[PDB]
């Protein structure tokens, strides 16, 4: 158990524990003036600033406010000033602070507040680990690299050490050392380690170095809750969406842009290959940390349901066309955009964001050989002026192996089955 009382605290137990249970009650406001009273009352209490702290912390909370939280952190902050402090009281009080303050964004002065904890607790690793977490959050990844490797030469077998430093290793380009890091720490089953981020990390580690395996940890981060199944593993979602990685027109319902699509086709492809001639710099490159290696560009009209300007002028008629379906230039969780990739290019398996939209290719300039995609386990081809449908927050990988340049149009629609209401009130990403 925790012992949050001094020995003064000892003595004026009894109003303390009363203003607490005030509080415990649930009873906001009783408790907020409850404990201030005591505050003033006797000043160099412990765990009544301790209350009071807590008291403004739930108040903020309740009120959704930033400003009553502000007040919070530094009442935190104060019970570490007063003297002959329990330590275990301290460590509660100055982690909350630390807590709060990465929730409003203070991170760097999160990292101050977690600094203090280690010198105050040097053996506490549970600290040190949150430090490693602190740095993290500043980008610092030289720093809380040697905040784990310290950790674990004194414990070596500390889970939240393990994934977190395999998380840096990946990040520095060692993905092979990283695996057995991030294997080991999920497997501890320490807290902090069942989380879906170090799942994703472990599997695309080894999806990158041919490591089979992937798909099994992927089955496990679904049956820890992690993914919606061992394919589909997109991170923002909504519930009750058919879910299925392959779909015809027909199921979407949105056969009059595939037809404005495929009936059009040429003109998308001229507007695009005279964009490519005269204005190359529109095209502008992907993630190369989905490319493992090629040419592979974009060149975006529509972004998240805003449309891109300067880029229609570009391409007129094909955003005049795009007009007519609001499915699609107001689908705020998708893109409209041209996509290029030229031979020798391997784009890494992965996942789109979310599971409130699906993706139309249209197919523009196909070589007859070597292009091809995979969604899920079915591996499908574009055909010239024909439209394929896929929901790209089921895994899919790409490969471009032609003697010439493949040139596909993107286009995004809202899942069919969100309703208007769900499509307004859906925040973009």
């Amino acid at each position: 158990k925790p012992k949050l009382l001094n020995k003064f605290d000892k003595t004026i137990k009894a109003e303390l524990d009363a203003a607490e249970k005030l509080r415990k009650r649930g009873k906001i406001e009783e408790a907020v003036n409850a404990f201030k009273e005591l505050v003033r009352k006797y000043p160099q209490s412990p765990r009544a600033r301790y209350g009071k702290a807590q008291c403004e912390d739930d108040l903020a909370e309740k009120r959704r406010s930033n400003e009553v939280l502000r007040g919070a952190i530094e009442t935190y902050q104060e019970v570490a000033s007063l003297p002959d402090v329990p330590a275990d009281l301290l460590k509660l009080s100055l982690k909350r602070r630390s807590d709060r303050q990465q929730f409003l964004g203070h991170m760097r002065g999160s990292l101050l507040t977690l600094q203090r904890l280690v010198q105050l607790f040097p053996n506490d690793t549970s600290l040190k680990n949150d430090l490693g977490v602190g740095y993290l959050l500043i980008g610092d990844n030289d720093n809380a690299k040697k905040v784990y490797e310290e950790v674990l030469s004194v414990t070596p077998n500390d889970g939240f050490a393990k994934v977190h430093y395999g998380f840096i290793l990946k990040a520095q380009n060692k993905i092979a050392e990283s695996i057995p890091y991030l294997k080991e720490g999920i497997e501890s089953g320490d807290p902090g380690t069942d989380d879906g981020r170090f799942y994703f990390h472990l599997g695309d580690a080894m999806q990158r170095v041919g490591n089979k395996e992937a798909y099994k940890w992927y089955e496990l981060g679904h049956k820890r809750g992690h993914f919606a199944s061992v394919w589909q593993r997109s991170l923002y979602n909504v519930n009750g969406l058919k879910a299925q990685p392959w779909w015809t027109p027909k199921e979407t319902g949105y056969t009059e842009l595939v037809k404005s699509l495929e009936r059009n086709w040429k003109l998308i492809r001229d507007e695009g290959l005279a964009v490519m001639d005269k204005a190359k710099g529109l095209f502008l490159p992907e993630d190369e940390n989905l490319r493992e290696k090629g040419d592979w560009s974009q060149f975006t009209l529509w972004q998240q349901g805003r449309r891109n300007e300067n880029a229609c002028k570009g391409a007129p008629k094909t955003c005049t066309l795009l007009e007519k379906f609001p499915e699609t230039t107001g689908c705020r969780r998708g893109q409209i955009k041209y996509s290029i990739m030229h031979p020798g290019t391997h784009v890494w398996p992965a996942t789109g964001p979310t599971n409130c939209r699906l993706r139309m290719h249209l197919g523009l300039v196909i070589p007859k050989e070597g292009c091809k995609i995979r969604c899920a386990n079915e591996t499908k081809t574009w055909e010239e002026g024909k439209v394929l449908i896929f929901d790209d927050s089921f895994e899919h990988e790409v490969w471009q192996d032609a003697s010439s340049f493949r040139l596909i149009f993107i286009v995004d629609v809202w899942h069919p089955e969100l309703t208007p209401q769900q499509r307004r009130s859906l925040p973009a990403i």
